[PDB]
């Protein structure tokens, strides 16, 4: 049964957050493949509902669930089946574990190859139909589900140069803001639960810097209090080679950075929707990492969780801590990760 529920009163409840990454949203072995090919072709195992279950008897409460579509459409832009169908199945094993899940447009933004929504003016005009069919076609196909389910617009939208910071071009925003009016759009056109669902919008590469915040605008919306924005931390960047321990600049970088948020956003709600180790050369922890590395994963975690708590937002750790053969047995990766963390959310 569908339940309308507020924005806010939403990400309240999310609680510890974790994201499904390198799963549906891994790309690259072409059209034409079983589903399976796809989901573990980046060294995941394929999703089961013994997952979701984890995640829920063990104190998370929401899931990001990145999907990646661009090898799943034929050259009219419908989505494959058998695709959209597994899409619909994992989300499924959310729903019934209880969990709150977020589904996304993924690697059909960013630096891949391969993406093709872009904030860049002319790639909007050449995409933007494209963008709004696509979204009608999964907001329609999950439309059953209750607000527990929740849509995100764009992953990590970047310019026509793939610039992670800011865009070469001023315009680049306005393609952006454009980008997230018509996923709105196209959504609430669809009706029944959509007309209500608790929608994602992402700024300027999912960054957080003073040109990216101030040249984010909220989509309009004729429902009230049904969007939330969401931006990803990985700060200080390269921290994960260049510290030995979760210093007094950790600290005073990620409070910094939800001070800078919180005055941003004020009555929106915010999430961090991915956040990890992730550095330069994509270096992050793993279980075999040295135990100091480990223990500042935890202490960045717990931080992450409190301060988030602190600014009435939501977290959702990217990958590390329940990875590759873990999720099958199913055991966490990082268990001194997830203790930090559960320590962090329930005080
Ligand atoms: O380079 C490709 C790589 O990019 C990764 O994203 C990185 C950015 O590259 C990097 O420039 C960015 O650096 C952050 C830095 O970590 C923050 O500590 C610093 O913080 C400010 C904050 O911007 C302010 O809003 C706040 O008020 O104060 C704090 C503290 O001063 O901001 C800079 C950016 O200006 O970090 C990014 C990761 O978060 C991608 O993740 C990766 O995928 C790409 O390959
Ligand atoms: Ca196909
Ligand atoms: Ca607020």
């Amino acid at each position: 049964t569908y339940m309308e529920e507020s924005a806010q009163s939403a990400v309240d409840n999310f609680g510890l957050g974790f994201n499904l990454g390198n799963t549906l949203d891994a790309n690259g072995c072409g059209t034409g493949k079983p589903v399976a090919t796809y989901e573990t072709f980046w060294g995941q195992p394929e999703t089961t509902q013994d997952m979701m279950t984890f995640l829920m008897q063990n104190g998370f409460n929401a899931v990001r669930i990145p999907v990646t579509w661009y090898e799943h459409m034929d050259a009219e832009g419908n989505v494959d089946e058998a695709w959209m169908m597994r899409v619909k199945a994992i989300v499924e094993y959310a729903m019934n574990a209880g969990l709150y899940a977020i589904v996304n447009v993924h690697h059909d933004t960013a630096a891949g190859s391969g993406a093709w929504i872009k904030a860049d003016t002319d790639v909007y005009a050449a995409t933007k139909e494209k963008f709004k069919k696509l979204w009608t076609q999964i907001a329609n196909a999950l439309a059953d589900y209750d607000q527990h389910l929740l849509f995100e617009g764009y992953n990590e939208m970047l310019d026509g140069n793939n610039s992670w910071d800011e865009p070469q071009k001023a315009s680049g925003y306005e393609a952006l803001n454009n980008y997230a009016q018509d996923f709105v759009d196209a959504v609430r056109a669809t009706g029944g639960n959509n007309a209500t669902r608790n929608l994602i919008v992402n700024t300027y590469a999912a960054a957080k810097g003073e040109n990216v915040l101030n040249n984010f605008m909220l989509p309009t919306d004729a429902v009230n209090n049904h969007l939330i924005v969401q931006v990803h931390s990985y700060d200080p960047w390269n921290f994960f080679n260049t510290k030995t321990t979760w210093d007094s600049e950790c600290h005073n970088t990620l409070t910094e950075i939800f001070s800078a948020l919180s005055k941003k956003f004020t009555t929106i709600p915010y999430i961090i929707g991915a956040y990890g180790t992730h550095g330069e050369s994509d270096i992050s922890v793993s279980k075999s990492s040295p135990a100091e590395k480990i223990k500042l994963a935890a202490d960045q975690a717990a931080d992450m969780v409190k301060l988030a708590k602190d600014h009435h937002s939501a977290t959702f750790y990217w990958m590390s801590i329940f990875d590759g053969s873990d999720r099958i047995q199913p055991q966490w990766s990082l268990p001194t990760v997830v203790e930090a963390m559960q320590e962090a959310y329930n005080n």
